[PDB]
């Protein structure tokens, strides 16, 4: 052990941490985003590795791992985290706004805590509590991180929720027009589809490609930024297309 330098990205509240995908079948995922923008992978030296890291022209996208069996009804797979000032206080804040801490917050190895909401459907939604130093930087073209949406019925009450978090109650309450660069609340119905869903920039070409290797659409809608639409991978988690050339 010894001290020396670091490099820490997003220090203050609002901005993009990670997220994780969790599908039951890597091996079909990696080709079904393969054929929509086609990320590479990581060579790995040994024989099977634990995981694949999925990287896109040097810059670190995502990973992609196994579920098992019996997953849920609902996971999200796409699982958002953003890092927060005091995840510890947004505990007791979720059932104030009107949720429900379904797990968290609870330190792992001593390195971070995380913190869990939604409905026992299995609705992955929290914060992530940073504390050390951690690495990143993406990049600014078709395929990288866009910005995070979440779909639901009921954003009069959501929208209460972010409010608490990092909305006019505290001070970092950044976000004039109607979401650009930060998570915002999405309203949907019934016939549409529910849960955050991160946006990934695609081409117009990408959209029919993802039909084709077993994909289907759940909702179209348009936005200030680009089309934005969803799409349900075979593998159960879904991801949202927004087309920019």
């Amino acid at each position: 052990g010894s001290h020396m330098s670091h490099d820490a990205v997003r220090p203050a509240p609002g901005e993009p941490t990670w997220v994780d995908l969790l599908t039951p079948d890597r091996g079909a995922a990696l080709q079904f985003y393969s054929a929509l923008f086609g990320w590479e992978f990581s060579t790995t030296s040994d024989g099977t590795s634990p995981y694949t890291m999925c990287r896109l022209r040097g810059r670190e996208v995502c990973s992609i791992g196994d579920l098992g069996e019996n997953p849920g009804p609902a996971l999200g797979g796409w699982s958002s985290y953003l890092s927060v000032d005091d995840a510890d206080a947004a505990a007791a804040a979720v059932p104030e706004l009107g949720g429900a801490v379904l797990l968290g917050p609870i330190d792992i190895l001593a390195q971070g805590r995380m913190l869990l909401a939604g409905d026992p459907s299995g609705h992955r939604v929290g914060l992530w509590q940073a504390k050390e130093h951690t690495g990143s930087g993406p990049d600014d073209g078709i395929g990288a991180y866009t910005r995070s949406e979440l779909l639901t019925g009921a954003s009069a009450t959501d929208g209460a929720f972010y409010r608490g978090l990092f909305g006019a109650d505290f001070a970092t309450e950044s976000g004039t027009d109607g979401g650009g660069r930060r998570a915002a609340i999405r309203q949907v119905g019934p016939a549409a589809p529910s849960g955050w869903y991160p946006c990934f920039r695609a081409q117009e070409s990408a959209v029919p490609a993802a039909v084709m290797l077993g994909a289907s659409v759940l909702l179209r809608y348009d936005c200030p930024d680009g089309p934005a639409v969803v799409v349900s991978a075979p593998g159960g988690e879904v991801f949202t297309l927004l087309l920019t050339d």
